[PDB]
C-alpha cells in the first residue's frame, strides 16, 4: 500500500489518514470491481487513492480546493484517477447528483455530518457499506449516533499507532493521534 | 475480511489474531497471486485463512497439534485449504523442507525465533517479506536485533485497539492487548 | 499509592479505578488539607481512599449499597474514614444534603451524569475542580458538553495503560480498557 | 502539578516529560522528606522539580550542560532548588561522588544504563527505589534484564497519553509518544 511520507502534503490541507488506518478502512470496505464509492472530505487523497485502484468509479468531494488540488496531484504521482470523478464544493450538494453507492467513506465531516450520513442512506445500493472517520470526540458520538438512528446496526473501532523512529541511541516510539471508524453492517 | 468471531476457538490454541492487526499484516506482505507464504505459528489459523485467499501457496506450520486443527477446522468453514499444506511439528525443521518464499509471517515464535529467521533469510526470494508479530516485550527486541543482524533495515508498529462494546447504558471501548509487528524492507 | 490489587472486590461493584489513573486524578484535584471533597459514584473506594488520606473531609456516594459496603471494608483495611460520610442512595438528592465542595469527582455517573454536574457546579467553592471519569463514549461526550454548557474551560485525557505481566518464556503486555478524565480549570 | 507548558524548552534538550508521566513517577517513587534521590539525565528538569519539592535532597545530573542550564532556570521561574545538587557531566562518575539513595530515576540513561544501575544499586539504601523512564524500546528490554539480573523484582507500566486541543470544529485528541516506566519493587 502506498505509504504516508509518498504523499504530497499541503498545509492547509489535512491527511493523509495513517497507511495503518486506510489499510483497515479497505478490510472494511470490502471493495470490489464493480463497486461505486464516494469519499467524502478526500483531503491528500489517501483513501481516494486505494479506492481508485480497486473499485469501478470513485467519486472525491472537498469543500477545500487545495484538497481538490492534492488529491489530482496525488493520484497522478501513482497513475490514478481516470476512474475518479473530482468534486469541489460542498458535499451535500455534490452528493445529490451521484449514482448510487456501494460504498461511502466519510473523513471531514465539515460539521454538515447529520445531513450527509442521511443523503448517503438514500443511496446506498443493497450490501453498501458506511464508514466514517473521526478525529474529533464530538463526531464519534455524533455518527454513532445518526448511523444508529438511520437503522443501521453499528460498530466502533479505535486505532491508536505507534511507529519506530531511528535514532543513534535507538528506536523510539511515535505515536499518531488517535483514530476512530464508526461503520455500519456489512 | 473474516471477523474474530467467525472464527473457532480451542483453549490450548491462541487467537485468532485481531482482525485489525491480520488487515495490516496483509498490506505489508503485499499478497500476490503467484507468491509462496509460510505462516509459522498459525495457531487459530487467522493469518493463514488470509493468506489462503490470496497467493498461490501457504505453508502453515505449529508445535500444537491443537492448532494444526483448529487451523484445518477454521479453513473449512470458510472454504479454504487446498492451497494450503499444513504442518505440525518443530518450525526449524518443517521449514527446512518447505520450497523458497516470498512473504514469511511468523507469530508464535515459540522461543527459537533467532533460528527460525535466518532459516527464513536463506529461502527468501528476492523482493521477499518478513513480518514478525510480537506479544512479549522480549519478542519486540529481538526480532529486531535478529533481522538487522541479518542485514535487513527493519520497522515496527505497535497498534492498540480498542473496539466498542454495546451495552444498555452506552457503549464501552474495549481494549486489545498491544500487538507489535517488526517487519524487513520490500 | 494503593496497588489495585491491595482492594477488596465485589463481583456487582466496579473498580477500583486504575493506579495509574487514580494518580492522575489527585494530580488534577490538587488534594489541600483544608479541602471537601465529593466522590460521586465512589464504588470499590479507590478515589475516596486516597483522597480520605489528603484532605478534610471527603463525602463518598453510591446507589448500588454494595459498594458503599466495599468502600467501608476498604477503608477500613488501610485505617483511614474517619473523615468519610459514607451516602448510599442517588446522588442528586444526597448532593443537596452537603456543605460546600473544593473538589468533586464523579465516577459511576449513573446516567443522570447533567443533573450531577449542574448540582456541583452551584455547591463549588471557588478555585473548586471538577473531574470526572470516563469509561463509555456518551459519557466522555455529555460530560464535554454539559461542562461547557456550565460555563468552565474543559479539558480531555484519556489514559491508555499497559502493565507487564511476568511469563515464564517473558513478559506480556496487559491492556487496561481506556479511560477518560473530563476536567474543568483549576 | 506543574504542567509542560510553564517549563522552559531548549531545543537541544528534551522534555519535559509528559506531566501524566511526572505524576505516576511519583506514585511509584512514594517521596519522603526525609529521603534522597537521584535524578540521572535530569533534562529540561521535570523530575527534579518534583522531587525537589518533597524529599530532602535531590542530586541532579546530565552530560548535556544545556540540560543542567534550563533545569536551574526552570528551578527558579518555580523557587525551588536550594536542597537540589546539580551536577554536570558523566553519570557514573558522578553518581560515585553522592551519598546514598532512597530514590533513583533514571531517563536519559545516555547509553551507560547497565553501568548506571549497577551503580545506582551499590548506593540504595534498604526500602530504595529505582525507575527507569525508557523511550527507546532498547532501553525497555536493557532495564528490565538489568534490573533482574541485578536481584530486584521488575515491574513495567507504559502510558500512552492523549489530550484533547480545543479547534473551532470541535476537540481533537493529541498523542503523546509511548513512555514505558521500568520499576523496582519497594
Amino acid at each position: 500500500m502506498i505509504p504516508d511520507d509518498e504523499f504530497i502534503k499541503n498545509p492547509s490541507v489535512p491527511g493523509p489518514t495513517a497507511m495503518e488506518v486506510r489499510c483497515l478502512i479497505m478490510c472494511l470496505a470490502e471493495p470490489g470491481k464493480n463497486d461505486v464509492a464516494v469519499d467524502v472530505g478526500c483531503g491528500t487523497g489517501g483513501v481516494t487513492l486505494e479506492l481508485a485502484g480497486r473499485v469501478r468509479r470513485v467519486y472525491a468531494i472537498d469543500r477545500n480546493p487545495e484538497a481538490i488540488s492534492t488529491t489530482e496531484m496525488n493520484l497522478q504521482r501513482h497513475g490514478l484517477g481516470d476512474n475518479v470523478t473530482l468534486m469541489e464544493g460542498d458535499a451535500p450538494e455534490a452528493l445529490c447528483k451521484i449514482p448510487d453507492i456501494d460504498i461511502a467513506v466519510v473523513g471531514g465531516s465539515g460539521g454538515e455530518l447529520q445531513e450527509i450520513l442521511r443523503i448517503i442512506k438514500d443511496k446506498l445500493k443493497p450490501g453498501g457499506r458506511i464508514i466514517v472517520t473521526a478525529i474529533l470526540l464530538e463526531t464519534k458520538f455524533e455518527a454513532m449516533e445518526c448511523l444508529r438512528d438511520l437503522g443501521f446496526d453499528v460498530n466502533i473501532t479505535e486505532l491508536n499507532i505507534a511507529r519506530g523512529r531511528a535514532l543513534d541511541r535507538g528506536t523510539m516510539m511515535v505515536s499518531r493521534n488517535p483514530v476512530a471508524l464508526i461503520y455500519t453492517g456489512v
